[PDB]
């Protein structure tokens, strides 16, 4: 009955363990046995006396969390961690993975190497068909996909997992809910970075794990305490206090990131309103936006808005370095999912990648001032 | 030529010293001098000690100045910012709202103690102000702290002005955009950013702003050696809160109209009430901006509604279960919190009216709110 704003300022409510209005931060890391000589009972999977196992921070956190992605959920101390933990677990012979040249997180490819290491485990890329894939192997699919913002059918690839008898993951990090409801659309499990919007201030590294099947997520949670993973009370704390904003900042993330997306196509494609402006509409060549496609499935996947991260193509590599260096209000910096905007020259870190192509990861300012800012820069280059 | 969202999160971007997106945390109290031997030379701008300057508080202050359009001042505290802001103008008269009418009763607090200094005499603010002459303050607390409602800023400048006296403004309950106390011609304003600002019950902190640099500088200087600054963490958690401040405000001020109204709408409109179960009879009044009938309110409220305000209800007995027995409310004092928060105000106060209670809207959808009130008043018909 009540909504996602009302959720995740009281899902946690229950959890509390005293009258703070603010969760205190329980930093202990021990904690003592009640109990006196006589009523001292014996009894660690839930053990509550350590928080390298189990602490009422990440309670609090995991209950806001369950709350925003509707299942219950596993907190980490990093996307990877989560990652790792979830496919060490799943223990797959076979995974299904975006190519690396097209996109896809480069650190799920470093993840599927470690396990490899150990495991043998084989890679196979998305392709529709997924022939490869067989009982208990796993489809990662990252969607929308860093770094092009672009989209990809769930119910498309639950189906085929379905047929299969394999596992549907949802890499969601591009579009939490009310954007994208992975779960709902048919992932078995979902996973996000949190450290991007689910946090969204560039200070908290967490990953989050969800599945409407508790008993897989007591599972994650056991293992969780044994790889070491477990998110630490301090970071908790400022992870709940972001969740407590997280519906306003992701409607602002999702308006802008249509806006600026559709402003810098409209550049690309209108010769007349980009010359309107005092901009030479060659020098972007190709915008990517889930808005962009042209597929029917897209809008039935994101039912709640739109990406705010996403890729364009420009005309140069010179083009690209100005744009990043010289922006008023986009920090040239990686990450994404920030209440500031950002942009990244993907050629940076990468010497593979196309060196026109520049990541942008707009920001809750006002659109209008980002596209100002934008505009500015195109005319320069003009 | 950039708005409010872009600028609370870019204003302290030529204030950064480093790399990191996010400020860092300078934490240390003392910083080491630059130069070398031959370099050496010897030297509210020490920025060598975090109790006179510190990068963080550089940052909150930039971005505080740019939601209150002035060069500000933060504390560690709102009454902190009050008693530096009433020390340094050191008036011999100071009007005030009646206590028993409203206020926030820190403020008298600290005219007691100052009184035990310098003798500064007290009397109530009633659109004269006789007492008052040059050099002497109007303390305007508008809205006021319980009820929410708003007094005429324009007018206090206009008597203040005549007398050669000092127009302050708390204005706590309502930050820009919602009101612009400088803008209405406050010659100081006052917030406590425990509140609106910071948001989320995790931060005291104060803050002064003036369109008079000098007064800011000086008001500067004092806050290092009253001690009274906002240490770096805390700063940390002022300008995180800041970024967010820009939603959170327009949230926070759409909740309190639609809240409000509702709750006038039930203690004036028999027929509805009925309609959801309630008995009309069981709120006496609203207290909101919004229900005052005076042209000037929407004059100085241009940007939207308190979020905090009282309701007057028929006995104590009600009072007590509406605090005790709401989802989303929790009964606890402050106000200007993400959460809903509502007070029994006989709690904090053994001289006011126990029909009273002070509600704080929070960022909650306002349908899940007032389903919450509407489920508690009627389980009391
Ligand atoms: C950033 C990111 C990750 C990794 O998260 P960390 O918190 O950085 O470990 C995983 N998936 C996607 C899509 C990401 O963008
Ligand atoms: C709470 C409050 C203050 C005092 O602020 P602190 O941060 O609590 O010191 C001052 N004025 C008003 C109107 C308040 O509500
Ligand atoms: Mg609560
Ligand atoms: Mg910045």
């Amino acid at each position: 009955k009540s909504t996602l704003s009302t959720n995740v300022l009281h899902a946690d409510d229950a959890y509390a363990l005293e009258n703070d209005v603010a969760p205190p931060i329980h930093i202990s890391t021990t904690y003592t046995y009640p109990g006196t000589p006589d009523t001292l009972q014996p009894f660690e999977e839930d053990f509550p006396y350590y928080a390298r196992i189990s602490g009422n921070n990440v309670d609090r956190a995991e209950a806001s969390l369950s709350s925003v992605l509707g299942a219950p959920s596993v907190v980490y101390s990093s996307g990877l961690a989560a990652i790792y933990g979830l496919l060490s677990y799943l223990n797959p012979k076979h995974i299904a993975v975006h190519k690396p040249g097209f996109g896809g997180y480069s650190g799920t490819i470093q993840i599927i190497a470690r396990i490899n290491r150990l495991t043998g485990l084989e890679t196979s890329f998305i392709d529709g068909k997924c022939d490869a894939i067989g009982e208990g192997d796993v489809i990662w699919l990252e969607t929308p996909l860093n770094p092009l913002g672009i989209a990809f059918d769930i119910p498309f690839y639950k189906e085929l997992a379905k047929k299969k008898g394999a596992i549907l993951v949802v890499d969601s990090t591009f579009a939490p809910p009310p954007i994208q409801d992975a779960l709902v659309l048919g992932a078995d499990y979902v996973v996000h970075s949190a450290t991007k919007y689910l946090a969204g201030h560039s200070d908290v590294l967490a990953g989050v794990t969800a599945s409407k099947d508790r008993s897989k997520i007591l599972d994650l949670k056991a293992d969780r305490a044994y790889l070491g993973t477990i998110l630490h009370p301090q970071q908790a704390f400022l992870l709940l206090r972001s969740l407590r904003t997280f519906p306003l900042r992701i409607a602002k993330h999702s308006e802008n990131g249509f806006l600026v997306a559709q402003h810098l196509n409209k550049l690309a494609t209108d010769e007349q309103f980009a010359t309107s402006l005092g901009i030479d509409s060659s020098l972007i060549l190709e915008v990517y936006h889930n808005s962009l496609q042209t597929k029917e499935f897209v809008a039935k996947n994101l039912t709640g808005g739109h990406a705010s991260c996403f890729s364009v193509l420009l005309k140069s590599d010179t083009v690209a370095k100005h744009l990043c260096c010289e922006l008023k209000y986009f920090h040239h910096a990686t990450s994404l999912g920030s209440v500031e905007s950002l942009i990244e020259w993907r050629r940076m870190t990468d010497s593979k990648i196309d060196p026109r192509l520049v990541r942008l990861s707009i920001g809750i300012e006002d659109a209008a001032d980002l596209i100002a800012d934008l505009n500015r820069v195109f005319a320069s280059l003009s």
